[PDB]
C-alpha cells in the first residue's frame, strides 16, 4: 500500500527526513532594515527571517490571545473551510464547530483552518500587516478606494493548526507574495526554489492523478527546512513552491501581496495555474484586475518620465513589457468574454496596450 501525504505514517517519516538547512538560503533581518531599499537592493529573490517584530510596524495581538479569543471575535457561526489532514479533502463547518474540536482533550482527526480571511470581522482592526508589504503591495498602492470592484480579499488570514497537521506542495496562488507570522506555537516550511525546472517539475506532478501520493521534495535537488517560531515572521518571495509541517498547536497571521519586483515570477505561476484549473479556494481574486490597474500606473509613470527627463528603472519598463503582453492575451477577440469581467470601470484596453507599447519604445529608444 502507497503512503497518501498528510497520513500519520507520512507525519512521522517526514519528521525523520533531513533537508538542508534553511541557513544558506533565508536571510535574518531586523526589522527596521527590512526597507523599499533593502528589497531593491536584494531583489526579494530570497525568503527573508524576521526573528522580532520589533521595527516592522506589524500589529498583532499579544500572544495572551487564543483560538476562542478568535471564536469571538470572528463569530462562532461564521462559516469556514477545514481541512482533513489525513484525507487531505477539505470541507465547511461553522467556527464553533471547529473551535468545539480544536479544544478536544482527544480529537481523533487532524483538522486545520488554513483560509480564513478575516477583514470583515471584529477581529480585523487587532491585525496591521508589516509595513513593508503595504509599501510592496500594487493593491495597496494603485487599486482606488473608489473602484467598483472590490479589492483582492488576501490581506489578512488567521491560521489554526493542531499538531501533526500538513499542507502539502504549492506555490500561493498569483505568483503571491507572503509574510506570515507565528503568534503562538511554531509552523516548519519546506521550501524550494523557483528555478525554471523545478516549476515544471511542480506542475507536471500537481497535475497527476496520483499526486496526493508522491512526495515532490523527491523530485528537487534542494528542499530547505525553515523553522519559524513565536514572534518570528517569515518573509516568502513570488513562486516559492512550499509545504509546511505543524510540530505543535499553532495560531498565525498572514497575508499575500503583488509587487513590481516579482512581475515575470507572478505571471508565470499565474499561467501555471490557470492551466491546472484547480478551482481553487485560495485563489487570488482579481489577479487580473490587479494587473490592470499597475498597467495604468506604469503608463502614468511613463508619461512622468517625459516631464522630469528621468528614464524609469530597468526592471519597471521590462514589467511593462510582460503586463503588455498579458493585456494583449486577455484582450484577443478569442479571449474577451472570460477576462473582460476583471477589467476596471473606465479602461480602455486596445488604447492602453498601444500606449505603453509607444512607451516602452521611446524609453528603450
Ligand atoms: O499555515 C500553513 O501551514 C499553510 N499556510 C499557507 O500555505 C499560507 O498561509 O499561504
Ligand atoms: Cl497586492
Ligand atoms: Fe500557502
Amino acid at each position: 500500500k502507497p503512503v497518501q501525504n498528510g497520513s500519520q505514517l507520512f507525519i512521522k517519516e517526514l519528521r525523520s527526513r533531513t533537508f538542508p538547512s534553511a541557513e544558506d538560503v533565508v536571510a535574518r533581518v531586523p526589522g527596521s532594515q527590512l526597507t523599499l531599499g533593502y528589497m531593491e537592493e536584494h531583489g526579494f529573490t530570497e525568503p527573508i527571517l524576521v526573528p522580532k517584530k520589533d521595527g516592522l510596524g506589524l500589529a498583532v495581538p499579544a500572544p495572551t490571545f487564543y483560538v476562542s479569543d478568535v471564536e469571538n471575535y470572528v463569530g462562532p457561526e461564521r462559516s469556514v473551510d477545514v481541512t482533513d489532514v489525513t484525507k487531505q479533502k477539505d470541507c465547511k463547518m461553522k467556527l464553533k464547530e471547529f473551535v468545539d474540536y480544536y479544544y478536544s482533550t482527544n480529537r481523533k482527526r487532524v483538522l486545520n483552518v488554513t483560509n480564513l480571511e478575516f477583514s470583515d470581522t471584529r477581529m480585523s482592526s487587532f491585525v496591521e500587516p508589516p509595513d513593508i508589504v503595504k509599501k510592496l503591495s500594487w493593491v495597496e498602492n494603485y487599486w482606488p478606494d473608489d473602484a467598483l470592484l472590490a479589492k483582492p480579499k488576501v490581506t489578512k488570514y488567521c491560521l489554526i493548526c493542531v499538531k501533526d497537521s500538513y499542507t502539502d506542495f504549492h506555490i500561493d496562488s498569483g505568483g503571491a507574495s507572503a509574510w506570515y507570522h507565528v503568534l503562538k506555537g511554531e509552523k516548519t516550511f519546506y521550501l524550494i526554489r523557483p528555478a525554471s525546472a523545478n516549476i515544471s517539475l511542480y506542475e507536471r506532478w500537481r497535475s497527476a492523478s496520483n499526486h496526493s501520493e508522491m512526495f515532490f521534495a523527491d523530485q528537487v535537488d534542494k528542499c530547505y527546512k525553515c523553522i519559524v517560531k513565536q514572534g518570528q515572521t517569515l518573509f516568502i518571495p513570488s513562486g516559492w513552491i512550499y509545504a509546511t509541517l505543524t510540530p505543535v498547536d499553532c495560531l498565525a497571521f498572514a497575508g499575500h501581496f503583488l509587487h513590481s519586483l516579482s512581475v515575470e515570477m507572478q505571471m508565470r505561476a499565474y499561467e501555471v495555474e490557470r492551466r491546472l484549473k484547480l478551482g481553487s479556494l485560495t485563489q487570488f481574486p482579481n489577479f487580473e484586475t490587479a494587473c490592470w490597474y499597475m498597467g495604468k500606473h506604469l503608463l502614468e509613470a511613463f508619461k512622468g518620465s517625459h516631464k522630469s527627463g528621468k528614464q524609469l528603472p530597468p526592471h519597471l519598463v521590462q514589467g511593462a513589457k510582460i503586463l503588455n503582453g498579458a493585456f494583449r492575451s486577455w484582450t484577443k477577440k478569442q479571449a474577451l468574454a472570460e477576462h473582460e469581467d476583471e477589467l476596471p470601470e473606465h479602461f480602455k484596453p486596445s488604447q492602453l496596450i498601444k500606449d505603453l507599447a509607444k512607451e516602452i519604445r521611446l524609453s528603450e529608444n
